[PDB]
């Protein structure tokens, strides 16, 4: 004993045969259909409303059920092409948007397009986050943590991501969504309640999210147990690996229009 449920899934995940895991990765997941969106960023239509990846999706899921209500400036942690700083700029209550990646060799680079609302946004690349200082904002997004096969690496990683926003939360900011990458360990667990206690908000799971990973997202609009729904989440994903397999639940993918903004 002494594993929770979520390092036991992790076992039994690297313990999966080569189609025993991609058969499982996005069985009974949901997920939008992005084949007409590249095909139009790749020749280059800036102003199709298409997303410029699936992170536009996810986020749109959690903010039209009101898990948070972005508004006035907007800062965005490890945009990469800019997924969540092309959504929240066609927020209506959201003025303005700044976005900060790393870049790179083996790393995304922001991509310029023009869906409703591009005037406001800014993608600086080469910009490493943990070296940078935080400044006051409206509201904080964070969306940074690489996947390890080790439970204990996901850990310090997570712990480093989290201690990062200390001083980005301390700014006050009213609204947030920090990405949990590992979530499921006894410390992540203790140090998530104790975050919460402080900065509020609460944990949750996006059906957008492969069975692959444990993430969850630390927003500012929920109230859910911090021990109850990782345990919660644990359980879905081993349930899924146990059973017969099942389809992907497929829906359109989210159309930001074009224009400018004020
Ligand atoms: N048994 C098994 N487990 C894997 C494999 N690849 C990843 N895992 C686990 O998947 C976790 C994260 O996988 P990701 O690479 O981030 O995403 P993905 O679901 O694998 O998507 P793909 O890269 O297309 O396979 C890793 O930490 C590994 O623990 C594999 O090939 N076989
Ligand atoms: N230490 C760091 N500082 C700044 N950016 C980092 C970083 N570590 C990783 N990143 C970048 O953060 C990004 C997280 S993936 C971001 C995807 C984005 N939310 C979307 O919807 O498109 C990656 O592209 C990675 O290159």
């Amino acid at each position: 004993t002494g594993e929770t449920l979520g390092e036991k899934w992790k076992a039994r995940l690297n313990q999966m045969s080569a189609l025993e895991f991609y058969s499982y990765k996005k069985s009974g997941i949901t997920e939008v259909c992005r084949e007409e969106a590249r095909r139009a960023l790749k020749d280059g239509v800036a102003t199709g409303g298409h997303a410029v990846s699936r992170g536009s999706a996810k986020l749109r899921w959690l903010v039209e059920r009101g898990y948070l209500q972005p508004y006035g400036k907007v800062i965005d942690l490890g945009c990469g092409r800019g997924g969540w700083s092309y959504y929240a700029a066609t927020i209506r209550k959201v003025q303005e948007v700044k976005g900060y990646t790393k870049g790179g060799p083996g790393h995304e680079e922001p991509m310029l397009v023009q869906s409703y609302g591009w005037n406001i946004v800014r993608l600086k690349s080469g910009v490493d986050v943990f070296h940078m200082a935080a400044e006051p904002c409206d509201t904080l997004l964070c969306d940074i943590g690489e996947s390890s096969s080790s439970p204990e690496v996901e850990e310090a990683r997570t712990l480093r991501v989290l201690s990062m926003v200390g001083d980005w939360l301390e700014k006050r900011p009213g609204a947030f969504c920090i990405k949990v990458l590992c979530p499921y360990t006894s410390t992540m667990m203790e140090t998530l309640e104790r975050l919460q206690r402080r900065y509020g908000g609460g944990l949750v799971r996006v059906p957008l999210s492969r069975n692959s990973t444990h993430e969850m997202y630390w927003v500012s609009g929920a109230k859910s147990n911090t021990i109850k729904s990782v345990s919660t989440t644990s359980q879905l994903l081993l349930g899924r690996m146990d059973g017969p397999r099942r389809p992907v639940k497929y829906e359109e993918d989210v159309n930001l229009g074009s224009g400018t903004r004020a």
